């Protein structure tokens, strides 16, 4: 089954798990303010790691479009680039 | 039954079915260049409509995180 994705406004990339779950974004919060997608404090939990939106967006998009993760070698080069 | 999402480098968002299908991005093409997400010609097909990456990003994110589409009033106010 496909990986879970979790959103939190915890910041800190510029991260403990207590920090992450204290600021988790609900559906209702996102549905009332989609502009949070540009919030630099937005953190994405996927693959047991923490990413900002600019690093997680391809992985999110690949899962929604092809229902398949980006290859592990692909994720490494996308991240070591940035 | 969540909405289908299709990618295409068809551009021209400033669209024919023919031009969209001709430049549909496969998994291998995206896996070889994730930078396509910032390509100005990237077109997203969802809800029988065409969006660039900027408008389509929250819709796809809410489908991935909450497995539920954004509210129609929200998508409409977000796309305004
Ligand atoms: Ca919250
Ligand atoms: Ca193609």
């Amino acid at each position: 089954d496909l990986p879970d994705v979790t959103l939190s406004l915890c910041g800190g990339l510029s991260i403990s798990k207590e920090k992450f779950m204290e600021h988790i974004i609900t559906y209702h919060e996102f549905a009332e303010n989609p502009g949070l997608i540009d919030n630099p404090n937005l953190v994405i939990r996927i693959y047991n790691r923490y990413y900002n939106w600019a690093l997680a967006a391809p992985m999110i998009l690949s899962l929604q479009v092809f229902q398949k993760s980006l290859p592990k070698a692909t994720v490494e080069s996308w991240v070591k680039d940035k």
